[PDB]
Order: structure tokens, then sequence, then C-alpha cells
């Protein structure tokens, strides 16, 4: 018998099937109702006749009818599967309320009628998926960034930072300044073709000053991406200062501090005996925190940071765009997880508080 | 803290258990006196004052003496440890001499005195590196390259195939076809040189026969390379023709069949009902599997060798170099591991044969 792993992205759901090494399902946490309804890629292209909604706002679940219909959607049509027929697990974010939770769960087991079922947190299955159940995870994705420290295989919750800044933010940033280099996007479909440009050509600086004179000097970072209207843009500086707002959040008008505070923050608000292991297993996931250079830039800074002697590592993997589902996906799949899943027996006798 | 040694061919690799990469890597190799002892790169920097041997030919152990001096170089200088406070990991080759193992057993416990030890196949242990105990795994190193079709952790020796072909045979024909074309390659020290070529400019074609129609109708394949001597090079078409050799070996005068082929037949002298799970966990490890496109170019050739529906999957880890490795690494951090360390008590109380069962 076959575990689903479903985890619920603010912009994209990722969902398969434990044992994969990827999610066989990777579309957007849309869903669309007339002016029934439409999920995903279906609800995006027929969006001129739609209203289009996003249930899941910086993680969180905040429309339950609709994430119905996305977990609908992800069984019946994706995974082309019967929910009552397997063990399912689930991802939340960080600091998801309780209630929350508990909602998640009853409507798994009432609504779907799933057998068995489980709740993980997106950054400890990162953490998983790297191989390790202690180390502090950075986890960027749409509209927010965490950091989570977890030791023993449990987030240590008094310890997580969240900085309300993700991609979608550095897309808007890229947009703006294109925008003002005298194109237009605006719209949905120009923005995914800033999206776009900000995925294949961005990337972090390990020195934004010296980056800056380099731009300013040469035509060396040049990078130049076509447009569907045939224009050909040609982009240098732009590469690195739209990511370098992950450091740098005054970029987009906040006070926040940068990822490289959140993630020191984060460190010092652990107990001092574990910080070492903490500094030497710094991994990184989400789709935030794909961009090349990104992991010399964080040993940097956490180096200037850290106590002198430190031992500082940070772990990005190739597949951390998909290691939260990744990490599910091993975790279900384990013999000593199988006594751990909650069933629909213990649900019945002890109603929706069991998930804690 | 338990320690992980493989003993290559070409390069011992060695470090702590629970780290992500061994901290030493070295040449095998010891040189005594011509007319005392060195190991590593030392022995390479006194190579005019002193005889090299290499101690593993194809993996296999063979002068023991030598390979006492690679441990305790391993142990005292490399690592900076005493063998005595270390569970100490030692890998071995794919249809390793029983004889050998035990040898190898004696001297961990009878010189060095280390607590514990075990031995493990570097195969299994770069699928282990993988997440996995069912796929066939091709290892090409220094000195061998070798199949080794793995199922629920247990290799298939049956099954195994060894081409005898590796490393130090493209790094033999690359000197070869370079100074043909107009340089000069032959000596000790320019043999360092054309290793540096290999790892850095060769990959693997996808079409053997549209890539060396490319070259000699467009320049669109050369690359420059920076001499020590302190000048500038292009090499063109010998790129992909050294690696090539790997699918096809009768470039250096060689019989048998190339990796692609090695690596079909070792899963069809496999049980017919595990097929199915060897073609969709193929594992690639060791230095010589390092060239970009051979992934690619695998998964073509095994896909028309295959069964049309038979769903194919290689599998070339970033980190495949030192696969091998990091497996040991893995396995010997494990909690469930720990009661399977040969001890040094069950050494005294069986004898070296104790390797055989506990293994
Ligand atoms: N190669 C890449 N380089 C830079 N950004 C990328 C890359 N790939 C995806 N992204 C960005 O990742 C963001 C989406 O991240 P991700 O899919 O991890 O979020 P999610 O899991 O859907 O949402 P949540 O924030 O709720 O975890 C988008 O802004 C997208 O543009
Ligand atoms: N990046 C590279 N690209 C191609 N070949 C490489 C690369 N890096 C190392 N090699 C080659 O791989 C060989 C060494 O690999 P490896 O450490 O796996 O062999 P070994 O384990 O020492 O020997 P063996 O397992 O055969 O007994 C050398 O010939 C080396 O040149
Ligand atoms: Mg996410
Ligand atoms: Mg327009
Ligand atoms: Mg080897």
């Amino acid at each position: 018998t076959t575990a689903l792993v479903c985890d619920n992205g603010s912009g994209l759901v990722k969902a398969g099937f434990a044992g994969d090494d990827a999610p066989r399902a990777v579309f957007p946490s849309i869903v669309g109702r007339p002016r029934d309804s439409y999920v995903g890629d279906e609800a995006q292209s027929k969006r001129g006749i739609l209203t289009l909604k996003y249930p899941i706002e910086h993680g969180i679940i905040t429309n339950w009818d609709d994430m119905e219909k996305i977990w609908h959607h992800t069984f019946y049509n994706e995974l082309r599967v019967a929910p009552e027929e397997h063990p399912t697990l689930l991802t939340e974010a960080p600091l998801n309320p309780k209630a929350n939770r508990e909602k998640m769960t009853q409507i798994m087991f009432e609504t779907f009628n799933v057998p068995a079922m489980y709740v993980a947190i997106q950054a400890v299955l990162s953490l998983y998926a790297s191989g390790r159940t202690t180390g502090i995870v950075l986890d960027s994705g749409d509209g927010v960034t965490h950091n989570v420290p977890i030791y023993e295989g449990y987030a240590l919750p008094h310890a997580i930072m969240r900085l309300d800044l993700a991609g979608r933010d550095l897309t808007d940033y890229l947009m703006k300044i294109l925008t003002e280099r005298g194109y237009s996007f605006v719209t949905t479909a120009e923005r995914e073709i800033v999206r776009d440009i900000k995925e294949k050509l961005c990337y972090v600086a390990l020195d934004f000053e010296n980056e800056m004179a380099t731009a300013a000097s040469s035509s060396s970072l040049e990078k130049s991406y076509e447009l569907p209207d045939g224009q050909v843009i040609t982009i240098g500086n732009e590469r690195f200062r739209c990511p370098e707002t992950l450091f740098q959040p005054s970029f987009i008008g906040m006070e926040s501090a940068g990822i490289h505070e959140t993630t020191y923050n984060s460190i010092m608000k652990c107990d001092i005996d574990i910080r070492k292991d903490l500094y030497a297993n710094n991994v990184m996931s989400g789709g935030t925190t794909m961009y090349p250079g990104i992991a010399d830039r964080m040993q940097k800074e956490i180096t200037a940071l850290a106590p002198s002697t430190m031992k500082i590592k940070i772990i990005a993997p190739p597949e951390r765009k998909y290691s939260v589902w990744i990490g599910g996906s091993i975790l279900a799949s384990l013999s000593t997880f199988q006594q751990m899943w909650i069933t629909k027996q213990e649900y019945d006798e002890a109603g929706p508080s069991i998930v804690h």
C-alpha cells in the first residue's frame, strides 16, 4: 500500500507517492470559480472567465473551502487515487496555528476519509531530506521565509524566525527595475516572464560592493534574454541586485533583518550547547534559495557574525526546490515511521486534538 | 568517532565517519630508498631517489608490507589519530579473495590494534550512498572498472563483470593522442599535466558519430589550457575521444566490450524478476565516471539494448568521485550498525576467519 505526500505551498502544490524521488504533480495553488470550479494551470488558463483565489498565504491555509478543492483536485485529478485508500502525509508552515492543524486533520478524516495521516513542518522535512535530524534550515518560498532550528528531529519553536519577504517580492522588485529600464511588465502574463528572467539569470554576489564595481566597469556580467515580443533585454547588475534583497531588505523598503541575520539570530536563540551543531549544519531549502552563489555568501556572512573558531557549513542541495516533498517521501517510506501515522481509528476515539 | 578508509588503486580516501567527505586523499604509493619509507605525495616528491610501488592493483592488495605502510601513514600522518582509539571501516574490491580480507583484518588487529573493524565492498557502499540497497553499480576508478548488481543489500558475485580498464588507461591514452596532433607528452611530470587536462576538459559525447563529424568541419569544441611551463595549447576532438574508450575499449587495442554493454549483461546475469529494479536503479561511481554527459550517454545505450517499455534510470550523484567513501561514512555512523563491528575480543576468540561471517 502506497502513502501519499502533499506539500501545500502558497504558490505550488507538490504532490506524489512516498518512495518516489520526486513529486508526480507540481501545480499552482489557485482555485478559480466562475465570475463549479477549476484548480491549477487550467484555472490560470481560464482566468478571464474566473475569479482566482490563493487559499494559502505565507504558508498558512486561510480559505478552507478552496483548500478542499485543491486537495480534491490533488487526489482525483493529479494523482488519480482514492484518498480513502492511502495514508497521507501533509506539510505545514512553521508557526501554524493549532486550530489550523486540527481543521486540516478533521477535513482529511471526515471529508476525504483517509485511513491514516500525519502532518510535518516543511523545514523539518527538508532537514531530513539532507540526511540530518539536527541542524538549522532556511526555507525561502513564495511569500515568506523562515529559519527553523531543529534538534533530534524536532523544530525548536521558540527560536524560529519569520521574514515576510520571499520569491514573490524578488519578482516584484525585478519587475519594477525592468519597468524603469523602459519595458512594461505589470500584467499577469508579463509577471511570469519576469519571474522566468529572475529564475534563469539572477545570482547572489559574494561581495555586493565589488560586484557593483565590476558591473560599472565592464560588460563581463551581462546576460541577454529574448522576450515573447521578440525584443532582447540585457541585464547586468540587475542579476544580483534582485536577490541581494534577501540580505538587504531595505532594497524594497523593509526595515527587517536579512537572511544572514535571521539565521545567526535563530542559532543564538538556541541552547549554547547545540550551537556548534547548528553552525555546521545550515541547510537551505525552497525555490528562493536556488540562486547561484547564495551558499558561499551565507558562509561569508555567518563567518563574520560567529565566533572566530566556529566551523560553519551551508548545505544547499541541487534538489532543494523539492526537498520538503522529498523529506516527506523518505519519512513516509521508513519501516520505523509506520507506527507514527495517526489512524482513522485513533481519530474516531480522540478527535482532531490527536494531531499534536 | 570511527574511521573510514577506502583503499583505492590510485588514491586512498580516508577520514572520519560522519564527515561528508574524506579528510585525506592521497596517492596509493610507497617509495622505499633505491639504494626509511615514504607514502603518498611525499613519495611522489622524492620519486627520483625512491622506488615507487603501487600496493593495490585493480583493487586487490598485492604487497602487504607496503599496505601496512599505507595504513600507518594514513593513521599517524594524514589523519593524525591513534588507531587503537577508533573502530575502522576498510573497503575492498568486488571478488576480493577470501584470504585477502583476512590479512586485512589481521593487520588491523595485530599491528594497529584497533578496537573494532569492518570490511565492505566498494560498489555496495556506493549504492548505500545513493540511499538504496537494490541497484546495479558501475564503479570506474584508477586501475579497474566493475559492474556489480546488488539485491537487498547483497552484491551478486555471479553477475559481476570486471572490465580491465579505467582512469590510468584513459590518462595513458590521452598522452598518446595529444602528442600525435603536435605537442609532446611522454614523461613522469608531463603525466601529471595530462591527467589535469583529462579531469577538466574531457566529456562523453551523446552521439559519437555526430560529434566527430562536428569537430572536423567546425571549431565549436576547442578549449584553451594553460601549461605550468607557461604557454597555451588547444585541445579539440580528443576531449570526448579520450573517455569514449569507456563505451568502446577497442581504442587502446583492448578486446572487451564497453561500459554500456557490461552494464546490460550484468543485469541479464541476474534473476529475471529483479531486472526491473536494477534497470531503474543504475548508480555510477568513481573518478572515471565524472565525465559530463556520461549519464545521458549511458542512458541512451541501455534503453536501446533493454526491452522497449523497461523503466531505466541512471543515477550519477555530483559527489560520485567519493561515493564509496561517503557510503562508508554513512554506514559506520548508523546506530544500527554499531552491533555489527568485529571487535578485538571476537577476533581474539575466533581468528581472522570472523570477517567472512560478520561482514
Ligand atoms: N531557480 C530559481 N531561482 C530563483 N528563484 C526560484 C527558482 N525556482 C523557483 N524560484 C522561486 O521560488 C518561489 C516559489 O518557491 P517555493 O515553490 O519553494 O514556494 P512554495 O513552497 O510554493 O510556497 P511557501 O512559501 O508557502 O513554502 C517563486 O518566487 C519562484 O520564482
Ligand atoms: N573529474 C574527473 N573527470 C574524469 N576523471 C577523473 C576526474 N577526477 C578523477 N578522475 C580519475 O579517476 C581516477 C581515480 O578515481 P578513484 O579514486 O575512484 O580510483 P580508485 O578508487 O583510487 O581506484 P580503484 O577503485 O579502481 O581501485 C583517476 O584516474 C582520475 O584521473
Ligand atoms: Mg514551501
Ligand atoms: Mg506588453
Ligand atoms: Mg575506488
